[PDB]
């Protein structure tokens, strides 16, 4: 019944870059193929005088054969016609860390409590996503309040992802 076409997904109306700035803690993540960020994931968003948004991120990533490593990542966002949909160019401070360019959608936020992020890296031929990821962020590293949690689960469902998230732990690893 429900529409899982990416073109159908609602995003944050009149998204406000300035209100979104600051520290966000990742509480949950839906992983893409070849996942990168594992846990202890903390993002820092900024915006400059030109209205350009950027971010940094810290997190554990496990390179294969079980090598752990606290990644330090950088992101810069190019605006689109939709104030909540961006193109994110990202890279690591270390050259060998993953780089690329993903869609970056702010699906919902209230700025001071919760945020839901979404990226489809590759579409199916029917408009659904073939390879997606999503972060749920909290301003409080101890988690969301119940009201926010309930809103977020709804958004997760609307993205057709609700069954596919895992919790992100924060234990000072970085
Ligand atoms: C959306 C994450 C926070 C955005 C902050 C950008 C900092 C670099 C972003 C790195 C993108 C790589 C994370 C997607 C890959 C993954 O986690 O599986
Ligand atoms: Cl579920």
């Amino acid at each position: 019944e429900r529409d899982c076409r990416v073109s159908s997904f609602r995003v944050k109306e009149n998204f406000d870059k300035a209100r979104f700035s600051g520290t966000w803690y990742a509480m949950a993540k839906k992983d893409p193929e070849g996942l990168f960020l594992q846990d202890n994931i903390v993002a820092e968003f900024s915006v400059d005088e030109t209205g350009q948004m950027s971010a940094t991120a810290k997190g554990r990533v496990r390179l294969l054969n079980n090598w752990d490593v606290c990644a330090d990542m950088v992101g810069t966002f190019t605006d689109t016609e939709d104030p909540a949909k961006f193109k994110m160019k990202y890279w690591g401070v270390a050259s060998f860390l993953q780089k690329g360019n993903d869609d970056h959608w702010i699906v919902d936020t209230d700025y001071d409590t919760y945020a839901v992020q979404y990226s489809c890296r590759l579409l199916n031929l029917d408009g659904t996503c073939a390879d997606s990821y999503s972060f749920v962020f909290s301003r409080d590293p101890n988690g969301l309040p119940p009201e926010a949690q309930k809103i977020v689960r709804q958004r997760q469902e609307e993205l057709c992802l609700a069954r596919q998230y895992r919790l992100i732990v924060h234990n000072g690893y970085c």
